[PDB]
Formats: C-alpha cells, sequence, structure tokens
C-alpha cells in the first residue's frame, strides 16, 4: 500500500497568506487562507504530483506550481494576471 | 503500510533553523537543526504524506504541517507553544 | 506508468528557481535565473525529494533531502558544489 493524496504548501507575509495544493485522482486543487477562513482558490490543473514555491517582489506575490503527470511537468505561474503557463521544460 | 520515507522541509533565518518532517509507517516525525547538530523535535502525528510551510513574525517562527492519511489532510500548527490542530479542511 | 515527483525552491526577486525531479530513482535539477531554464549540477539517487533554501546576504544555501527506501540523504549547496550533509534519522 501507498499514500493516495499528496500536498504542497507555500505562504507569505505575516497574516499570513497560505496556499495548499492537493494532488488527488490526477487533479490538483488549491485551498487558501488569508486570516479569515479557508476557501477554494482558482488553481485547478491536472497532476498526480505537485510542488510549489513563491517569492515577493516588494508587496506583490509570485507563485510557481509544478504539476506532473507521467514524465511531463507543467509550470503554472501567478504574476497578477491569473494563472499562466510558464516556460519550464524538463527532459524526463 | 510498508516502510517507506517521504519528506518535507522548511527553514528560517540565517543560522539557519531547519525542520525536516518524515512520513514513514503511518507516522510523521521531525528532525531539527538550529546550527549546532541535528536533534529530534516534538512533532509526532499520524500521516502517510507530508508537506510544510513556515513564516516568521519578527523572530517568532510559525510552522504549518499538512499531514495526509487516506484522502484526509490535517493541518498541524506550531505557534511557539506546542503543536495544535488547525482549521484547514479540504474535500478530497 | 509512473509519475515523476518534484520539489522547488526560489530566492531573491528575479527570482532564481531550482526544481528537482525524482524520475525512475534519480533526482535531477533544472534552474532558472531570469534567462531560460537549464540543467543544473545536482544528480543523486532518490525515489522522493524535498528541498529548502535560505540566503545569507546574497549567498544562497540549498538543502535537498533525497530518500530511497527508508534512508534520507541531505545534499548541501553552499557555493562550491554539492556535498553530503550531516542530516541523519533512524527510520
Ligand atoms: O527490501 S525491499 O524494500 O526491496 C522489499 C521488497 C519486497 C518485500 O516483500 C520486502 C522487502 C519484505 C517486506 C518488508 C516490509 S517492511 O518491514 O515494512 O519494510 C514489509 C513487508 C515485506 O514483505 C510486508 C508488506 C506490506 C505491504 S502493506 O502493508 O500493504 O503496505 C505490502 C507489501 C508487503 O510485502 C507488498 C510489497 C510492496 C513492495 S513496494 O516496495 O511497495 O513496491 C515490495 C514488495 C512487496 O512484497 C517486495
Ligand atoms: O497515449 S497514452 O498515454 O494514452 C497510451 C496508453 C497506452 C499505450 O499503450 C500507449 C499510449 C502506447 C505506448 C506509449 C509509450 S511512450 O511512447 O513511452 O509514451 C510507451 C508504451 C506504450 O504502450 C509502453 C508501455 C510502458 C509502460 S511503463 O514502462 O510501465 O511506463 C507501461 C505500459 C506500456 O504500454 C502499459 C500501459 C499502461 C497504461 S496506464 O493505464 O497508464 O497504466 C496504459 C496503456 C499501457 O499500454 C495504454
Ligand atoms: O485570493 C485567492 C487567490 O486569488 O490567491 C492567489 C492564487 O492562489 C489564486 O489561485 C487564488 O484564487
Ligand atoms: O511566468 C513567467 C516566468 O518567466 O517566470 C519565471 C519562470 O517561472 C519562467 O519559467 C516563467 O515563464
Ligand atoms: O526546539 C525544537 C522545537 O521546539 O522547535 C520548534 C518546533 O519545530 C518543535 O516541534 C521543536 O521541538
Ligand atoms: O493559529 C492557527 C491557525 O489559525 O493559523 C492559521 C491557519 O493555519 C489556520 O488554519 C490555523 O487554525
Ligand atoms: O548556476 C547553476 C547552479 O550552480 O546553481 C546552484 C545549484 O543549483 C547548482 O546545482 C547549479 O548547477
Ligand atoms: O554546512 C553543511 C551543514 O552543516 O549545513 C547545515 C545542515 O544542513 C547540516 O546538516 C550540514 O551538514
Amino acid at each position: 500500500m501507498k499514500a493516495s493524496v499528496q500536498t504542497a504548501a507555500t505562504s507569505w507575509g505575516t497574516v499570513p497568506s497560505i496556499r495548499v495544493y492537493t494532488a488527488n485522482n490526477g487533479k490538483i486543487t488549491e485551498r487558501c487562507w488569508d486570516g479569515k477562513g479557508w476557501y477554494t482558490g482558482a488553481f485547478n490543473e491536472p497532476g498526480d504530483n505537485v510542488s510549489v514555491t513563491s517569492w515577493l517582489v516588494g508587496s506583490a506575490i509570485h507563485i510557481r506550481v509544478y504539476a506532473s503527470t507521467g514524465t511531463t511537468t507543467t509550470e503554472w505561474c501567478w504574476d497578477g494576471n491569473g494563472w499562466t503557463k510558464g516556460a519550464y521544460t524538463a527532459t524526463n
């Protein structure tokens, strides 16, 4: 037997904002916290595995989510215009 | 399930402090580095999968560990005085 | 089939990003510093991977936790190649 779900998390600021990504049944979904209750975020993309990182540029948050199915990893980018596909490629 | 290690890691400051969480045999445990050697930490909760994030408020560390068993993810919170279950829920 | 597993870290405001992929028992690394993705020097065995990093001034320090079976090896970047770290556990 093995685990059936897999998560990744990032956070920023002192409130804080938290984003938790869960890969389950080939789909990644997003839960969000910014100090007043958990809610479902806009991120919804295919994937059996997820990782995430984020950084601030001044006050603006930038998020990168790496979603993998099979040997294909797709990078998704939050830069202030919704989620967009990133340039990331890998030869797996 | 059969013995098998999966980890998550976070760090803070410049020393740094590092915390590494290991899921194995249905339990998540914690190893700690504060600049002078590895030692075992207080975190010990059920789980087959783990992710983590942390943030500083001044010099106080806050840690959130997302422990998953089956399709249920439980958030565990360190805010300076023991690990407590957080409000996180998801619908997996 | 078999799905790869990744871990990611980033630093600064450009930013720099490092993405580690565990694929068929080996962990490799892809890198971004603002001018395209390229393959990094990290190459170690592992079924599972996590990562963290911190800045000391402008200098990045990266720790990659690579696990096979019940054994986790820490790999350390401190400016001059990857070295095995002191991390141990009794899994
Ligand atoms: O040393 S190895 O990791 O190569 C190994 C492989 C297999 C093995 O059967 C064993 C070791 C022996 C063994 C060890 C353990 S442990 O003490 O937990 O390490 C447990 C078992 C076992 O046979 C029993 C066992 C439990 C389960 S579960 O509880 O349902 O998860 C599944 C299995 C078990 O054998 C099936 C199994 C899985 C796996 S896999 O590593 O998950 O692919 C390898 C082997 C297996 O027989 C095939
Ligand atoms: O395009 S699909 O991904 O849908 C596809 C599905 C199946 C397929 O048979 C193929 C493609 C053809 C095919 C492609 C490739 S590839 O060029 O590398 O992408 C490889 C294979 C293949 O049949 C060979 C193959 C490899 C493996 S593995 O080495 O263990 O990963 C498993 C299988 C293979 O056929 C079995 C298999 C699994 C599955 S699963 O449902 O995804 O588990 C679907 C199909 C399969 O043939 C059924
Ligand atoms: O405030 C919620 C939100 O906009 O935060 C940034 C990203 O996590 C988005 O997916 C998410 O919907
Ligand atoms: O989203 C914009 C972008 O340039 O940000 C830095 C890296 O994440 C790149 O892969 C990505 O295309
Ligand atoms: O000093 C060690 C410790 O208190 O650090 C904060 C948390 O990681 C705790 O679980 C851990 O025991
Ligand atoms: O103080 C604990 C808590 O409020 O911290 C912020 C979030 O992690 C919440 O889910 C959690 O319950
Ligand atoms: O500039 C690329 C590089 O040196 O960056 C630091 C580490 O990620 C190394 O593995 C990598 O080769
Ligand atoms: O300089 C390497 C080292 O001391 O860095 C801090 C920790 O990652 C240790 O396990 C590691 O050996």
